[PDB]
This record gives structure tokens, sequence and C-alpha cells, in this order.
């Protein structure tokens, strides 16, 4: 409800597909470029508030190459806006996440996802 009402629309289409609230400021003024390796911790919740995934259960950072579609669209878009050490909240419409297919059983069809994401590091 906070992110839905106060979050910044960081999509190009301005369709409110990805809404962002910074929770902890990062340290660099720098954000990752496309193709940079990004290292994140994250927690994801559905709209009933139920968890669906977290990097913290293994306590192992989630690692991906930014802007290569190795992750949901909301992450390629959101993580690009983050500074090293930043934590943000992202509210993600299904079009920018798992869509009508979902990711069953954990993620229903047409689910809006809520992520808390920490950008631990990134390297070009």
């Amino acid at each position: 409800a906070t992110v839905a009402e106060q979050g910044e629309d960081i999509t190009s289409k301005k369709d409110r597909g990805v809404l962002k609230i910074v929770k902890r400021v990062g340290n660099g003024e720098e954000t990752p470029m496309i193709g940079d390796k990004v290292y994140v911790h994250y927690k994801g919740k559905l709209s009933n508030g139920k968890k669906f995934d977290s990097s913290h259960d293994r306590n192992e950072p989630f690692v991906f190459s930014l802007g290569k579609g190795q992750v949901i669209k909301a992450w390629d878009i959101g993580v690009a806006t983050m500074k090293k050490g930043e934590i943000c909240h992202l509210l993600c419409k299904p079009e920018y996440a798992y869509g009508s297919a979902g990711s069953l059983p954990k993620i229903p069809s047409n689910a809006t996802l809520f992520f808390e994401i920490e950008l631990l590091d990134f390297k070009g």
C-alpha cells in the first residue's frame, strides 16, 4: 500500500508496472550498467503478504548480469536504478514479472510481486 501509493514509477511506458521506494540509501552515486555483474540479497512477498522467495534462506547472494533477461523485467529495470549498498522496495505488476503463466505453485497467475532488494555489489 505504501509503494502502491507513494512509489516512483520507474518504467519507460509509465504503466506503473514497477514502482520503487528507496529504504536505505546506497554509497556510490554510481548505478550498474547493462552487462554488469550484480550481486543482490532479496526477499519477495505476494499480495496476501506471503513469502515466495528469498536469497536469505541459503544466505547466498543472488548473482546475475544486469539487462540480459536473466531475471524478471522488474529486476532488470529496478536494479539498474540502484546504487551500491542501496535497499529498495519494488512493487511489480505481472507484466514485469511472471505474467499470466506465473511460477507455480509459489507464484500465482497474474501476481503482483513485492521485493525488498539490497544491491550488495556490482562489477563491470
